[PDB]
């Protein structure tokens, strides 16, 4: 579309007001254009056609509540654009100001949420397991980190290399929430996931096993089903992570933590410079040694810290 930038107003999923950039041309389309070639959102209309129709309103104003899903897909996209862009340098998911897009209301009772190799599309839930998907900037970001992946490294969806790319998602999906200051935790879709109880989540990085995910290499799954366990094995992966940045002590392991600014910096660089499609787990902890190595020094705390990260989660 072509017409002039504005800022209209709505609300997203959990009721929450917020201002998104939209561009004006006879309607109001979700169309931000300050963010590189541009983040579009677009109505699925409860079909699993893609895209779907570009966003389009009468006044600008969205209050509607067909409208949440679109107003926080459409907002948590320019979010994690920021984030890349402001923490990382990168434009875009693929470093060259690719437009973003973004497709809710897809299917019916969809509980699910995917990047499809082009875009990002959003089911609404069902109301119980989910409500719609888009509400969880860590749902989002996670999505967009997969085309970032995929740009990339380029992990292959199955066994240890799918369940890097899966941690990877959670990491930086992760690090968005805190970026954003939304009730940041190290929770996975907290916010979207079964409305009627509180306290759960879909995944936890902080602790795996909560959820019956493994800690720990020696409780990896290893049959077929999940494309392997990507979903799965990925708790080690995060763990992992967890303990680089917070410290902790894990079957008597102990690790001092680094903070988060830092995970962030080392994985972005193993995830960029090291990792390569077929890359397994102790292929990962030798790219995130080398990382730290690269920025801090082989005798810096840095390098300790992760090679005492993957020691206690049994990655060798
Ligand atoms: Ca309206
Ligand atoms: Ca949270
Ligand atoms: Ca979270
Ligand atoms: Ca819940
Ligand atoms: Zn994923
Ligand atoms: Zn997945």
């Amino acid at each position: 579309i072509t017409g002039t930038s504005t800022v209209g107003v709505g609300r997203g999923v959990l009721g929450d007001q917020k201002n998104i950039n939209t561009t004006y041309s006879t309607y109001y389309y979700l169309q931000d254009n300050t963010r590189g070639d541009g983040i579009f959102t677009y109505d699925a209309k409860y079909r699993t056609t893609l895209p779907g129709s570009l966003w389009a309103d009468a006044d600008n104003q969205f209050f509607a509540s067909y409208d949440a899903p679109a107003v926080d897909a459409h907002y948590y996209a320019g979010v994690t654009y920021d984030y890349y862009k402001n923490v990382h340098n990168r434009l875009s998911y693929d470093g060259n100001n690719a437009a973003i897009r973004s497709s809710v209301h897809y299917s019916q009772g969809y509980n699910n949420a995917f990047w499809n190799g082009s875009e990002m599309v959003y089911g609404d839930g069902d109301g119980q397991t989910f409500i719609p998907l888009s509400g969880g900037i860590d749902v989002v970001a996670h999505e967009l980190t997969h085309a970032v992946t995929d740009y990339t490294a380029g992990l292959i969806y199955q066994n240890e290399s799918g369940a890097i790319n899966e941690a990877i998602s959670d990491i930086f999906g992760t690090l968005v929430e805190f970026y954003a200051n939304k009730n940041p935790d190290w929770e996975i879709g907290e916010d979207v996931y079964t409305p009627g109880i509180s306290g759960d989540s879909l995944r936890s990085m902080s602790d795996p096993a909560k959820y019956g995910d493994p800690d720990h290499y020696s409780k990896r799954y290893t049959g077929t089903q999940d494309n392997g366990g990507v979903h799965i094995n990925s708790g080690i992966i995060n763990k992992a992570a967890y303990l680089i940045s917070q410290g902790g002590t894990h079957y008597g392991v102990s690790v001092v933590g680094i903070g988060r600014d830092k995970l962030g910096k080392i994985f972005y660089r193993a995830l960029t410079q090291y990792l390569t499609p077929t890359s397994n787990f102790s292929q990962l902890r030798a790219a995130a040694v080398q990382s730290a190595t690269d920025l801090y020094g082989s005798t810096s705390q840095e390098v300790a810290s992760v090679k005492q990260a993957f020691d206690a989660v049994g990655v060798k």
